[PDB]
């Protein structure tokens, strides 16, 4: 969740933080 959405946020940027920060 909260790594989830710094990953995600540099891999999908601001949709990646999303996704990544409900991603369980």
């Amino acid at each position: 969740g909260l790594f989830g959405a710094i990953a995600a946020f540099i891999e999908g940027g601001w949709t990646g933080m999303i996704d990544g920060w409900y991603g369980s």
